[PDB]
C-alpha cells in the first residue's frame, strides 16, 4: 500500500502561477516543506508521498467531460491570435512574465475579457492547474489511499464555455467528474465543500441537476460583491433539489458567524448524502482570511482550520477519500500559513488511521486556541512573516469585523423558521 497522502507539486511548481498571484506556490510549498513536513518525515515518509512526476500532457480532450469544445479549442489557440499588448507593459523582456495579449471580439463570447484577459503562457498554465487536479484525483482512488492535495488547483468559477474570476477550465468540476469515474459504482456520492470568500458558482452550476455530488459553497454576499450569485434561495433543480447549498455570509462575517453556520450546513449534508458518500473535495481558499484585499470576511485562520477539521475527522472515521484543492487567496503569507496548518492537520490525521488511533489531530497545533505557533525559522520567506512570526499572524482587517447577522438577514430567517421548530418538537 502507498502512503495515505499524496502531495502533488510537480517538477515546475510555477507552471500554473498566475499573473497576480505568481510568487503565491513558493509560499505555500515553501510552508510545507517547513512546517507541515518535518515531523512526518524520516526525502521520505510513510505518511506523504511528494509527487514530482509524472504529470499527463492534457489536451482538449481531458476537459471535454465538462467544457464546451469549442470553448476549449479557443482556449488552446488564444496566443496565436493577436499580439502582445505592447502599451499595457513598460517592462520589457526579458524582465516580464506572463503579458496581456491585445483583446480581439470574440474574447467576448467566452468570457475572455477584464480579469480573465487572456495573456501569453495562459495554455500552458491551464494544463498544469488541469494535470495536477486529474493526477490528484488518480492517486486518490488507488486504495490505501487517504488525501490527495493540490494547493495549485480550484478554478471554481469557470463555467462550461464562460471563464471567470480568473479560471478558465474548471479543475475542481474535471476533478470530481475522474474521481467519479474511477471509485465504486455502488459507492461515489461526492460532497464538494467550497470555503473560498467567493461563491462557487461554476462548479454549482456543473451539478445543478444531479443529486449524486452535493455542492456546499460559504461566501460573502452582497451588493458589489463577486460574483454576484450564491443566495440562500439557489437550492437545485430537479433531480439536484436540496444537493446545492449556499452560505451566503455579510461581508466582514467573523469566525462565530462562519463557523457556526458551516457546522450546521456540513451536518445537513452529510445526513442528505447518507452512506453512499465516498469522497469530500474541499475547495480551500485563503482569501476569506482576514485582510485578504479581494475577498471580504474576517475569518481566522484557526476558524479556517475548525470547518477543515470537521470534514477531516468525518472522512477518517467513515474511511472517505479527500481531495484538497487551493484557490483564491491575494495575501502570500496567509495563504501559506493556511495551508501549512491544514496540511499539517490532513498528514497528522493519515498518521493516526494507520495506527489505528480515533484521535486525529495530536500531532498538528489548533489556531483556534493555540497562539504561539511560530513561522519556522527555517522558511526560505522567513522574513516575511512579521510583524508577529507567528503561524495565525493575519494583516489587518480590511471591512469591520461582523459578529452578528444584520437586521433583516435570510439567513437568521431560514434559520428561525427551522430553529423554533426545534424547540417545539423537543416539548
Ligand atoms: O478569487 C477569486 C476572484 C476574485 C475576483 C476576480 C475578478 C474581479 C473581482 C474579484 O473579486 C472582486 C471583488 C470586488 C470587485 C471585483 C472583484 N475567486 O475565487
Ligand atoms: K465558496
Ligand atoms: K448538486
Ligand atoms: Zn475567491
Amino acid at each position: 500500500l502507498p502512503p495515505p497522502v499524496a502531495i502533488i507539486v510537480g517538477h515546475n511548481i510555477d507552471a500554473s502561477a498566475m499573473p497576480l498571484t505568481y510568487e503565491r506556490n513558493r509560499f505555500v510549498i515553501d510552508m510545507l516543506q517547513h512546517y507541515a513536513c518535518p515531523v512526518f518525515s524520516h526525502v521520505s515518509s510513510d505518511v506523504f508521498e511528494w509527487v514530482l512526476e509524472p504529470f499527463p500532457v492534457v489536451g482538449v480532450e481531458d476537459m471535454t467531460a465538462f467544457h464546451d469544445r469549442a470553448y476549449l479549442n479557443y482556449l488552446s489557440i488564444r496566443e496565436a491570435l493577436s499580439e502582445v499588448d505592447e502599451r499595457a507593459s513598460t517592462v520589457k523582456p526579458p524582465l516580464r512574465v506572463l503579458p496581456d495579449l491585445v483583446p480581439i471580439p470574440a474574447d467576448e463570447e467566452y468570457g475572455l475579457v477584464n480579469e480573465n484577459m487572456p495573456f501569453v503562457g495562459m495554455w500552458r498554465t491551464i494544463q498544469a492547474t488541469v494535470s495536477g487536479t486529474l493526477l490528484a484525483a488518480r492517486l486518490l482512488a488507488q486504495p490505501g489511499r487517504f488525501a490527495a492535495i493540490h494547493w495549485f488547483g480550484g478554478r471554481h468559477h469557470a463555467k462550461k464555455s464562460t471563464a471567470g474570476g480568473f479560471c478558465f477550465a474548471n479543475d475542481v468540476v474535471l476533478g470530481v467528474l475522474e474521481l467519479k469515474k474511477l471509485l465504486s459504482s455502488d459507492k461515489n456520492g461526492i460532497l464538494v465543500v467550497d470555503v473560498d470568500a467567493h461563491h462557487g458558482d461554476g462548479t454549482q452550476s456543473a451539478f445543478l441537476h444531479d443529486n449524486s455530488v452535493l455542492t456546499l459553497s460559504m461566501h460573502a454576499h452582497g451588493v458589489g460583491i463577486f460574483p454576484g450569485t450564491g443566495g440562500i434561495e439557489e437550492i437545485g433543480a430537479g433531480l439536484g433539489r436540496g444537493f446545492t447549498m449556499n452560505v451566503p455570509l455579510p461581508e466582514g462575517a467573523t469566525d462565530i458567524l462562519a463557523v457556526t453556520l458551516m457546522y450546521r450546513s456540513i451536518h445537513f449534508a452529510f445526513k442528505k448524502l447518507g452512506e453512499g458518500l465516498a469522497a469530500i473535495v474541499i475547495v480551500c481558499g485563503s482569501d476569506a482570511l482576514s485582510g485578504d484585499p479581494l475577498g471580504a470576511l474576517n475569518l481566522t485562520v484557526g476558524g479556517m482550520q475548525s470547518i477543515i477539521r470537521l470534514l477531516l475527522k468525518e472522512a477518517a472515521r467513515r474511511s472517505l477519500k479527500v481531495l484538497l484543492l487551493g484557490a483564491g487567496g491575494y495575501v502570500d503569507t496567509s495563504c501559506a500559513r493556511l495551508a501549512g496548518v491544514v496540511t499539517k492537520d490532513v498528514l497528522s490525521c493519515a498518521a493516526a488511521m494507520r495506527l489505528g488511533k480515533t484521535e486525529y489531530f495530536g500531532d498538528s497545533a489548533n489556531l483556534g486556541d493555540n497562539l504561539g505557533v511560530a513561522v519556522p525559522e527555517g522558511c526560505e520567506y522567513f522574513t516575511r512573516y512579521g510583524p508577529s512570526f507567528l503561524m495565525h499572524g493575519l494583516p489587518p482587517a480590511r471591512v469591520s469585523k461582523l459578529y452578528r447577522l444584520p437586521y433583516g438577514s435570510p439567513l437568521f430567517m431560514r434559520m428561525q423558521r427551522a430553529a423554533t421548530k426545534e424547540a417545539l418538537r423537543r416539548r
